[PDB]
């Protein structure tokens, strides 16, 4: 008995346990295109994956994630708003029970098919949980799905899905290259945030790309599949895992494109 995303544990009732849910800087937010401000200061992202080891795939009753060996700078984010390295230690989707809902973000109030979270933490800071306790400790990078043309570099993914159903259940998962999943261009939005599950601390600096990547009704089909429950007890499908905007409120986004 916790939290969720039906009726009776859902993003409404979050924060009778985790108060800071109606906090100052709360995710995700509608990114209004319009009231954005191009920043000629930032810099351009600079990702460096290839030397990314991934571990294990999770279904931890919320969604599933796909964990990656952080002791060593392997796979890091830097540049653009950021000051320093961070480390990615996992990545994660959210989803919807139809194509026209699911992703956190929407653009303009338009809602995508699901959203990409890929995790990364400050290494200033030494480790992940000391990390999500500073008001700079994260930074996630966003990235759309819409339904369309199949994404290659996402089937190893879907594949092992079977092997993940029911809440609990990991898998090995080794070999995974997360720049499969990168769009064409790295233009993107910023604006502090927080993290857009319990506990939803207001450490994160979020990058949101512009350009989506476009995925199969087959391949988000399958996400669809996996369940909220563990083995054992009442089926419940794990879609529409995704946290609604929240008030923007004393803040301002920021965009690397004219
Ligand atoms: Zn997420």
């Amino acid at each position: 008995h916790h939290w969720g995303y039906g009726k009776h544990n859902g993003p409404e009732h979050w924060h009778k346990d985790f108060p800071i849910a109606k906090g100052e800087r709360q995710s995700p937010v509608d990114i209004d295109t319009h009231t954005a401000k191009y920043d000629p200061s930032l810099k351009p992202l600079s990702v460096s994956y290839d030397q990314a080891t991934s571990l294990r795939i999770l279904n931890n009753g919320h969604a599933f994630l796909v964990e990656f060996d952080d002791s060593q700078d392997k796979a890091v984010l830097k540049g653009g708003p950021l000051d320093g390295t961070y480390r990615l230690i996992q990545f994660h989707f959210h989803w919807g029970s139809l194509d026209g809902q699911g992703s956190e973000h929407t653009v303009d109030k338009k809602k995508y098919a699901a959203e990409l979270h890929l995790v990364h933490w400050n290494t200033k800071y030494g480790d992940f949980g000391k990390a999500v306790q500073q008001p700079d400790g994260l930074a996630v990078l966003g990235i759309f799905l819409k339904v369309g043309s199949a994404k290659p570099g996402l089937q190893k993914v879907v594949d092992v899905l079977d092997s993940i159903k029911t809440k609990g259940k990991s898998a090995d998962f080794t070999n995974f290259d997360p720049r499969g999943l990168l769009p064409e261009s790295l233009d993107y939005w910023t604006y502090p945030g927080s993290l857009t599950t319990p506990p939803l601390l207001e450490c994160v600096t979020w990058i949101v790309l512009k350009e989506p990547i476009s995925v199969s009704s087959e391949q988000v089909l399958k996400f669809r599949k996996l369940n909220f429950n563990g083995e054992g007890e009442p089926e419940e499908l794990m879609v529409d895992n995704w946290r609604p905007a929240q008030p923007l409120k004393n803040r301002q986004i920021k965009a690397s494109f004219k």
